[PDB]
């Protein structure tokens, strides 16, 4: 030998130790810059080694330095990824877009959702990092506009009401669709009637999810639509402090086994952010017979206004039926048919403006027989437990 070649170092890259002149048994490592790795037969590395023969040659040829590949994005649910260019490119430096699918996902803490291919090879934004953003439903926008009591409500402005079904699909409640897989109704929904001589609520006293169904985008009452989403229910959750025979606290959550598909007909509906005043108007909607002679074809609804608390409580003291302050009333008059609005655990919404957002009041209560509630009408003021219900389903607006 015994001296090896001047050796090249490779494009982005440098070699080591850097000697003048090399000789026999001399060894060095092949790296690269930040963002490269070495690449050898497509495997890829931190360094390669080569050294220098007794007859004066390498052992191995100079491999080169391939940018680093930040690979496929990670996916976000109810998001898009649009990247920074024609060619999609995953690798170190690139960058790509998270955009939520608007207009039924909104993307939480307006985050830039931008995301550039780190040296290390990981997907990188300014603020979260490597966690990904948040695509959050948006509630309280329906598509449909309002053509302007008691009436048939219009086709697509109630896209938030949910109808607990049997199996077979025969109602028996209401309900609203909150976040991606939440239901609100009433406790008194989900579980049979309790034994007067023995008025306690027991576990096989609760219904399960084998039992019933939940209906979305359902505008007939008996038809079926293409709208109509039949969704299994997963688990149920009663308010901790559900009273059967007071209805104090009647109002329950449900889990869906599966969630619905969001559009134009099924969309969950805000909650409240403030207490509700006397005189505010409402909508109250339902499938029942409610303040109707017969049963309805379709949907209806009926905007009444709040009454306040204590006018109610003195319309049912003579009842010795006490209205608690988890409880709201709304109607027009005492004894006008319109206590009878809505089926049990059915919305009762009003509009937020300017914001243009409805969100949820409250939710029918007191059982679905109005002769036992004929003064006014008896809603689980949602306004009281909102913490609770935020707190299990983790829904924000």
């Amino acid at each position: 030998g015994n001296e090896c070649p001047e050796l090249q170092p490779p494009v982005h890259g440098k070699i080591e130790p850097s000697q003048a002149k090399y000789f026999f048994k001399d060894q060095v490592l092949v790296s690269c810059d930040t963002g490269y790795k070495v690449l050898k037969d497509n495997v890829e590395m931190d360094t390669f080694q080569i050294e220098c023969l007794k007859d004066g040659t390498w052992s191995n040829k100079i491999p080169t330095c391939k940018i680093v590949d930040c690979r496929a994005p990670g996916e976000l649910e109810h998001g898009l990824i649009t990247f920074s260019t024609r060619n999609n490119l995953t690798t170190y430096k690139s960058e790509i877009k998270y955009s939520c699918q608007e207009p039924y996902y909104k993307m939480l803490n307006n985050n830039t959702g931008i995301y550039t291919c780190s040296a290390q090879g990981v997907w990188m934004n300014k603020v979260l990092g490597r966690s990904l953003p948040t695509c959050l439903p948006v509630c309280g926008l329906p598509k449909f506009s309002r053509k302007l009591n008691g009436r048939p409500a219009q086709k697509g402005t109630t896209p938030w009401i949910a109808m607990l079904s049997h199996l077979n699909g025969q109602p028996f409640c209401g309900g609203s669709l909150l976040g991606s897989s939440w239901i609100v109704t009433a406790a008194h929904c989900l579980h049979q009637s309790l034994d007067p001589e023995d008025p306690t609520l027991r576990d096989s006293d609760l219904l399960s999810p084998s039992d019933f169904k939940i209906i979305l985008g359902k505008h007939w009452r008996l038809r079926s639509d293409e709208n109509e989403q039949h969704l299994g229910v997963k688990h149920t959750t009663l308010h901790p402090q559900y009273d059967p025979n007071t209805f104090e606290n009647d109002v329950a959550l449900v889990e869906l086994l599966e969630s619905p598909v969001l559009n134009a007909f099924v969309m969950p509906i805000c909650l409240p952010e403030g207490p509700q005043q006397e005189g505010a108007m409402v909508i109250v909607s339902g499938w029942g017979k409610q303040f109707l002679q017969r049963f309805p074809e379709t949907l209806m609804e009926i905007e009444i206004p709040i009454v306040d608390h204590s006018t109610c409580q003195k319309a049912y003291a003579p009842l010795k039926k006490k209205v608690t302050r988890d409880m709201i009333c709304a109607g027009e008059k005492e004894g006008g048919k319109d206590a009878c609005a809505g089926d049990s655990g059915g919305p009762m919404v009003t509009l937020n403006r300017e914001r243009g957002q409805w969100y949820l009041v409250g939710t029918v209560s007191w059982g679905d027989d109005c002769g036992k509630k004929d003064r006014y009408g008896v809603y689980s003021y949602i306004h009281h437990n909102k913490d609770w219900i935020q707190r299990v389903t983790g829904v924000r607006n």
